[PDB]
């Protein structure tokens, strides 16, 4: 505690289920023009 020489676990505990990451789904909201007739 406080201030890791001694290991409390014998082996390192790995997560059973592999985490499946998903790519970003970014999209274009809108397009505006400042000087415009319409």
């Amino acid at each position: 505690s406080a201030t890791t020489p001694s290991q409390l676990l014998a082996a390192v505990h790995s997560f059973a289920t592999p985490m499946v990451v998903a790519a970003a789904v970014v999209a274009v909201e809108s397009t505006t023009i400042s000087p415009n007739y319409n």
